[PDB]
């Protein structure tokens, strides 16, 4: 949404024309110089308009690459045609190993913080009662064998044994 309809036209000149983003007005000059729509506008004009069109392309170059590379990833990953996006092997498998290499290592995580989280729930359950050394077993898992942190521990001895620690 440029001001004028001028400018507009000056603006569409410079891509019709195939102006780089990546030079010197001074020698794209020889692109554009014999357009009638060069005529529209005096010199600060013409550089403003430049200015913004060299500008506004290379950052549409540079993201158009990027998020095309990002892309091809998060669909990559995400099959886990997809697969020929990627080229070669070479790289298409330092990211099949990206995946599995992390998808592994999201379990010396997952299996420990629910595993601290089984046992501290177990506690959290204990601690709901009033329970002392005299506390006995017996006597207790009956008050709490309905809840879900109870029933999460899958070893009957295991929760006595848990029971014990509580205590001591």
């Amino acid at each position: 949404p440029l001001g004028s309809a001028r400018m507009k036209q000056f603006k569409d000149m410079l891509l019709e024309r195939g102006v780089s983003a990546f030079s010197t007005w001074e020698k794209e000059l020889h692109k554009i110089v014999f357009d009638p729509r060069y005529l529209l506008l005096n010199p600060k004009e013409r550089k403003q308009v430049f200015d913004q069109y060299v500008k506004t392309r290379a950052e549409e170059e540079r993201r158009e690459k990027k998020n095309k590379i990002m892309q091809a990833k998060e669909d990559f990953k995400k099959m886990m045609s997809r697969f020929k996006a990627i080229e070669k092997m070479k790289d298409r498998e330092a990211l099949f190993n990206e995946f599995v290499a992390a998808a592994r290592k999201k379990e010396k995580e997952d299996s420990k913080t629910r595993g601290e989280k089984i046992k501290s729930d177990f506690f959290e359950l204990l601690s709901n009662h009033h329970l002392d050394s005299q506390s006995r077993w017996s006597k207790v898992k009956d008050k709490v064998e309905s809840d879900p942190r109870y029933k999460a521990v899958d070893s009957s001895s295991m929760r006595e044994d848990l029971f014990k620690q509580y205590i001591e």
